[PDB]
């Protein structure tokens, strides 16, 4: 028998404005031995996503960073968790965890090798979920139409351009550098600026589209949805998914919209969380979304960050935009 | 035999509005009409509205321009034959006396129309606003019965029906308005609660006490800030029907902060703008029988805020935008 030790990134400080390196604290805890119905897992893939940023506000300061990992299960007295089998599992950002099988999930079935594992945590998984459902069942797309959508060369917006895409849809997208833009072109974007650096934002969405939008699926929220709203096409609908524009300024709240637009134009707006879809219906777009993956219709690009040591910079560089697509790090 | 030059007069935008509007923004014209020509009317105001719309319409306007709006107006004379003298339409020539018509824009009053209900109904509860709350709430908020409907301006001309049609279709309705005597005339009529948000020490806490399960829809009449306090108050998977915002329509440059993107998501909220010229033809016509058949039945009570006098019209718009009005405002000539 041999002591594992798990490392862990704890919340030293609750964070103000931006996240910094100070803000976090490693901890090294000796684990003790499993009890049946219990499993030890490695952590192989820590994702880092946007939602930590306000689920922060909830911990208490010293406590473990929540987040999903895809983790290889090293020791196990668990029946349905394999000893050398991956699971994912919402165990935070530690380097090896045990778990009763509580909340562990099971990787689709028939996973290719071919496929980096990594991929359970983005496009194969809650990012690529959440650009499904929100692009398919809340816009409701079905052929034809204009969708924009922000955060564009992010996990959630890479993917919803290219299933619009492949839907017949004209696709806009919006993202923070011009090396994003060269991209999301590339990819299939039809149209694609850098928010950063527009004249101005009107005179940029239309330039993308002069005819207006049909869907808005909505990453950023605040000023930019304003203006979005000022070129909706009659009818339009809006889909929010984020607003992380206001979450390193939760404080300052962000000017009103149009009640002009949303009347005159009778817009939907409809907020929507991933979880909502279950069953069935969830297994079935995990299985598109491998499928156009394979297909390569759904191109994929991680944001790899190497290093479990290197996680705070990882989720830092992420909220300020330095990813394209999924951000990930490697134990 | 003879003929007698006729007089109209015109309330003109003088003016455009900054900020709320002022008796000043306004000046009365008198013009002499023409003769009739063949195939044209004469037409005399005989109850003419005023609407929160005309704050922002206002903006199109050139200087010097007649107000936009709606008028129950009697045919006086007449040199065309689809539209017999002493016959009665709707048209919308705006704030003036009396007007000439080729019969392009002139709606003929609903047929059937009882003696007992006054014309001036068809500018309100048998009217454009009636509409929007019937739509609004059947066909936005989209109810089915047992749902817990918040409306706000609740004693207005829209707000009133919506509170009394949402009632009659089995809901719970709590409603927001600007006055004691507001309140007490929403309970009299079949609100369920109702409470004055002016005077409440907390707004938050007024939703909250009117109903502790939350609600399904809100009928939003208002938005701005009250929109934002009621987002937290919404159920899960709730309607917020976008129909005004009146709150907001004097500093539309000056917006107060948006909406928390926290409630929508975590919520899961559905919001939508709706404009109530959507339902024509056949389903606009049943929607007005509707709305009829419900007053005649007892259904939905009306109260009119009815200002005497054409020169009081523009002091008619104002008082309305400040809150005066208990159900429809309506200027008779
Ligand atoms: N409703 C749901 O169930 C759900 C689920 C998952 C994610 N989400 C939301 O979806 C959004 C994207 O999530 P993700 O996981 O795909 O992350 P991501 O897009 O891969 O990474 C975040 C990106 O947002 C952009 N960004 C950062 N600050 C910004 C700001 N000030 N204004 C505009 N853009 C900014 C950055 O790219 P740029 O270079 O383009 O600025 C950054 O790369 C987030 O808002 C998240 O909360 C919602
Ligand atoms: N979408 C459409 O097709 C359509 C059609 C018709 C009407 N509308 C809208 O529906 C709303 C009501 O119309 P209406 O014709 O029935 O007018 P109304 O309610 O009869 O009259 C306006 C009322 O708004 C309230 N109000 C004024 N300022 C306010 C403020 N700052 N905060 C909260 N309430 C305020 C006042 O009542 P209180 O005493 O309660 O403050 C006032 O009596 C308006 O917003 C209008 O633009 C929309
Ligand atoms: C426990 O299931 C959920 C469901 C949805 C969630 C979260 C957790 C968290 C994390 C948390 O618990 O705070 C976030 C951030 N969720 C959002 O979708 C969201 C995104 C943007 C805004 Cl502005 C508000 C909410």
């Amino acid at each position: 028998e041999f002591m594992v030790k798990a490392k862990s990134w704890t919340l030293k400080k609750h964070f103000q404005g931006k996240p910094t390196q100070s803000d976090f604290e490693l901890k090294t805890v000796e684990l003790p031995p499993l009890k049946n119905g219990e499993v030890l897992l490695e952590a192989l893939f820590l994702s880092v996503d946007p939602y930590m940023r306000i689920a922060s506000k909830r911990l208490k300061e010293g406590a473990v960073m929540m987040g999903q990992q895809v983790a290889r299960v090293v020791e196990s007295k668990n029946s349905a968790f394999p000893a050398g089998s991956i699971v994912l599992a919402q165990s935070g950002w530690t380097t090896h965890f045990i778990s009763d099988g509580k909340g562990l999930e099971k990787l689709l079935t028939e996973w290719p090798d071919k496929l980096p594992l990594s991929l359970a945590l983005g496009t194969i998984g809650m990012p690529g979920l959440t650009a499904y459902f929100g692009l398919l069942e809340v816009c409701g797309v079905k052929g034809g139409e204009t969708v924009l959508v922000s955060a564009a060369a992010g996990a959630v917006g890479s993917v919803v351009g290219q299933i619009a895409k492949l839907k017949g849809c004209k696709v806009v997208g919006a993202a923070g550098s011009d090396e994003k833009i060269a991209y999301l072109k590339q990819i299939g974007f039809d149209a694609a600026f850098n928010y950063k650096t527009v004249n101005s934002l009107e005179e940029a969405l239309k330039k993308a589209s002069p005819d207006g939008y049909d869907c808005y699926f909505d990453n950023v929220g605040g000023e930019f949805l304003n203006t979005v709203l000022s070129q909706m096409k009659d009818f339009g609908k809006i889909a929010i998914c984020g607003a992380i524009s206001v979450y390193n300024r939760m404080d300052q709240l962000p000017p009103g919209p149009s009640p002009e637009s949303i009347i005159y134009k009778q817009l939907r707006i409809e907020g929507f969380i991933v979880y909502r879809w279950q069953g069935d219906v969830r297994e079935k777009a995990l299985r598109d979304l491998m499928k156009w993956v394979l297909e390569g219709k759904i191109q994929y690009h991680e944001h790899v960050t190497k290093g479990f040591e290197n996680m705070p910079a990882a989720f830092i560089e992420m909220l300020n935009g330095a990813n394209l697509g999924k951000a990930v790090v490697t134990a």
